[PDB]
């Protein structure tokens, strides 16, 4: 298992990264420092996570300490939905760059296909509770992302939470200048995503799997929800390989040619989650894990279901 995958912009992306959604601002600086110290070279970020300044403190300290060189890091962030407007994309990217202490991003993603009314609120609401859309169509947002490549702010651009038809809309854009490099989507044994992964891979788009552990810290978790880390069938595969359940859950997407971004702020787990390059799941293990699909989402985007570009009405 090579550590990096080749993107359609000609750059290499580490297949294992550290997630940062929900990482508390008072813990994420140490988490990222530990991650870099134990071998991580890819950090997944977003403005909407409200912790990029603190992530950036860690990156900058490790660059200053010469633990790593900038060219060895692969830093990803995402354009939030209230910035889909032509005239707001550059400033949103620059705010992320200034918070992360960087002069470029390796990859910048459209976080969701849904644009919202700009303003201070990340989910602007009408008086009845629906998100207020923007009329900017996503093809125009894509053109604004392409500009960022041409201005040197980002090395690669991509998408996140785009369904099959929305990916196709990007690929069929009149005058398309840069194809998406990545589609970052939820993916794990309970949401295996065969249809969408095959489509993206067939077009040369690399897929990143988010919430690979089933996001046990998601704010809306309920006791009755399925739990990947506690599933005895997955624990049994882990025991057979002398690995933890989390290690199996991370290795699984790697063997599907996916990038994977488990989140932790616990130093021991950050280290555990990196120790996934020294064992192999059999084809039978892989097919068995795929069989657990039930189309279950951590991230259903429930605050934007009324938006015309909501991605999860479609089968895939
Ligand atoms: N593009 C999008 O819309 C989107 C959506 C969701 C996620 N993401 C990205 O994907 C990342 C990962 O997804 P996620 O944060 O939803 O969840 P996840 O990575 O599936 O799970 C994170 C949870 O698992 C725990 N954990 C981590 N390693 C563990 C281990 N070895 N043993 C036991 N528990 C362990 C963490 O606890 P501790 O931290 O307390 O150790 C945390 O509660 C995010 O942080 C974000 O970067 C992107």
């Amino acid at each position: 298992m090579a550590s990096r995958i080749l993107l359609n912009n000609g750059a290499k992306m580490p297949i294992l990264g550290l997630g940062t959604w929900k990482s508390p601002p008072g813990q994420v600086t140490e988490a990222v420092k530990v991650a870099i110290d134990v071998g991580y070279r890819h950090i997944d970020c977003a403005h909407v996570y409200q912790n990029e300044n603190e992530v950036g403190v860690a990156i900058q300290e490790k660059l200053r300490e010469q633990v790593v060189k900038r060219e060895e890091l692969f830093i990803v962030s995402k354009l939030w939905c209230t910035y889909h407007e032509k005239g707001l994309v550059k400033g949103a990217c620059q705010k992320t760059l200034s918070d992360l202490k960087l002069d470029y991003l390796d990859l910048y993603l459209i976080h969701w296909p849904t644009g919202f009314k700009p303003g201070k609120e990340f989910f602007p609401l009408d008086e009845s509770g629906n998100v207020v859309p923007s009329d900017t169509n996503i093809l125009d947002t894509w053109a604004a992302m392409e500009e960022l490549v041409d201005e040197g702010l980002v090395k690669a651009i991509g998408i996140s939470n785009f369904n099959h038809l929305q990916v196709e809309m990007i690929l069929n854009k009149p005058g398309l200048k840069y194809k998406p490099a990545v589609n970052q989507i939820e993916c794990h044994p309970y949401l295996t995503q065969e249809k969408l992964i095959q489509y993206c891979q067939s077009k040369g788009i690399v897929v990143t799997a988010y919430s690979p552990l089933g996001s046990p810290d998601r704010p809306w978790a309920k006791p009755e929800d399925p739990s990947l880390l506690e599933d005895p069938r997955i624990k049994a595969i882990a025991a057979k390989h002398n690995k933890t359940t989390a290690q199996v859950l991370i290795r699984f997407p790697m063997q599907r040619n996916l990038v994977v971004i488990p989140k932790s702020v616990t130093p021991e787990r950050i280290a555990e989650n990196f120790k996934v390059f020294d064992f192999e799941l059999s084809s039978q293990d892989m097919t068995t894990l795929l069989s657990y699909n039930r189309n279950w989402r951590v991230c259903a985007g429930l605050s934007c279901t009324s938006h015309k570009d909501y991605p999860f009405h479609e089968e895939f």
